[PDB]
């Protein structure tokens, strides 16, 4: 459910991109081409982009910090379903901290 194939291509333009304005004009194509993904991807990408617009505004480390903030919440008492949407949100930031990585090599 989480790091989509559209995420993902998101994810890397928007890392790729100095201007955070220029992230802002990446993550409204994304919203812009989202009417063209399918409905069950469109709901998961939709959250996906505010989420990416949360990164921005937050900083480039706060996927990082929320990223382990998941595993400290793998780390515990959790219902089967609790840990489900932990590992989503646990592939979602590090399908972006992979982006990053691969941008930073590039």
């Amino acid at each position: 459910p989480g790091c989509l194939p559209a995420y993902d291509a998101l994810a890397g333009q928007f890392i790729e991109a100095s201007s955070r304005e220029a992230r802002q004009a990446i993550l409204k194509q994304g919203q812009d081409g989202l009417s063209g993904v399918k409905e069950t991807d469109k709901k998961w990408a939709s959250q996906y982009l505010k989420i990416m617009g949360k990164i921005l505004d937050q900083g480039e480390d706060f996927p990082a910090s929320e990223l382990a903030r998941i595993s400290k919440l793998i780390e515990n008492k959790m219902s089967e379903g609790k840990k489900e949407e932990l590992q989503r949100s646990l592939n979602i930031l590090t399908a972006f901290r992979k982006k990053g990585a691969e941008k930073e090599e590039l």
